[PDB]
């Protein structure tokens, strides 16, 4: 619809997904631009999706950072065809780090480790709140207009960690991990393993150790070396314990 | 009224005001602890002052920043009294710097060098936004229970600018001397100047020049004294010119 319960004048879409899409909006009486999270409308007339969606508003509601993009408001929109659950959420005018790596190529080694550091930030405050990412890739990491790192979708097999590409269980080396492949994509300009086909890739994360960044592209200080593939060590005791632990070891490389 | 709209469950008074009280409340929709400022309701029904209630909403919707208490819903409740606008915000369980001055005495330089530089950047950003804050004072920035530094009232004779005391125009300087007669308050734990009445007051800003912080509470460098003075300097043209630029100079004596 054109206004979600006569305060929301929907935009263009910003990107689009399996369950929800996402809109730029204007909430009409604060006068501010919003993103707007609403749900396929299709899946909405089912309480297995209403569950998971009004969920996803309360746990994404639970963490107030700002590396996090922030949740303001929830709602329905009064439609013919069924009530239509929203999220409206804080509007970020940036590029993702796969926009970026994709259109400019990788970034430099100083501006890698900023963008990285800042994104451990957001990851050590979820695990402070007892959430775990569980989805750390680059399509899920923007840079704002004012150069601002924020991290979002807080509640694809090239970013998977051992454990998830076992289907054992997660924690926040898991997210640590993930974060190691995003480090090594915006550095290299490539991910740590590539096939053909997914399996190709989970089979590489669990038992091919991975390329030093140095060799696949130049200009990579040694020190940067030992702090990625400290990330992407394969047993989560030999990983950063914590996402602090890597942005220290990150802070140091770049100083 | 018990729930505002059916959705925000009010409970304690944080504080009040001349025209708003500022309630703590839980968001049931999100599951969330928030802050809402509800309108005095004898005022809600006026015109003048809903204008005014309405537009502070906006303003304080305008600034996103980690520093700025954020805005995150708006609204009327269903009294039989008549329509009860409302201000969904930030819940910020933290202290202001009015009550750690009062209960704990004055701060160690060190920690209100970081306090008010940190305050500094919410101001400046402010600024680049168009918006003059209009009352800086140590009521208006808060403590969190992570220890960041929130500053709320975006939108008392202690704490005015010269220009203000003559009633003049006002400007980002006018901010930088307001938050220059807070810095000297938490280092030296009494206001630049006080009297039995507030032309007392507002005569020594506009023509008593500054008692040096070293002589008024012991153990403060002069590379303090001659940042809090050039904040509490006389002619705007004579004091940082951007909340940017006193920060620069905070961030020097500190290290
Ligand atoms: N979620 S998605 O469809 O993969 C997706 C990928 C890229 C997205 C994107 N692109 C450009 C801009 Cl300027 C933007 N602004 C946003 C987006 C959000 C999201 C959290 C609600 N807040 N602010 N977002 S949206
Ligand atoms: N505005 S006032 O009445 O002077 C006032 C003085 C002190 C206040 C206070 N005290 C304790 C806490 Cl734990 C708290 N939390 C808040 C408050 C807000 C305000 C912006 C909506 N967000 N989060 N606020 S409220």
């Amino acid at each position: 619809p054109s206004h979600l319960s006569d305060r929301y004048e929907l935009g263009e879409i910003l990107g689009f997904g399996g369950m929800s899409e996402v809109h730029l909006a204007r909430d009409l009486r604060l006068h501010r631009d919003v993103a707007v999270k609403v749900l396929r409308a299709d899946l909405a007339r089912d309480p297995s999706f209403y569950l998971r969606f009004r969920r996803e508003a309360q746990n994404a509601a639970a963490l107030n950072h700002p590396a996090i993009v922030a949740v303001y408001d929830t709602g329905e929109a009064e439609t013919p065809a069924g009530p239509l659950p929203y999220i409206v959420m804080e509007y970020v005018d940036g590029v993702t780090l796969r926009d970026i790596v994709h259109t400019e190529g990788p970034m430099t080694p100083k501006r890698a480790i900023e963008v990285i550091a800042d994104a451990c930030q957001a990851l050590n405050f979820s695990h402070q709140n007892g959430i775990i990412h569980r989805d750390v890739k680059p399509a899920n990491i923007m840079i704002s207009a004012t150069n601002a790192v924020k991290v979002m979708d807080f509640g694809t097999a090239q970013y998977l960690s051992p454990e998830q590409a076992r289907g054992d269980s997660v924690d926040a080396r898991s997210d640590v991990y993930s974060l190691g492949c995003v480090l090594y994509e915006v550095l290299t300009g490539e991910p740590p393993f590539t096939g053909d086909s997914p399996v190709s890739v989970a089979y590489q994360h669990v038992r091919e150790d991975p390329i030093p960044p140095s060799a696949r592209h130049e200009g990579l200080s040694a020190d940067l070396d030992a702090v990625v593939l400290k990330a992407l060590a394969k047993n989560p005791e030999n990983r950063y314990q914590t996402a602090a632990e890597m942005r220290a070891d990150l802070v140091r490389v770049h100083n």
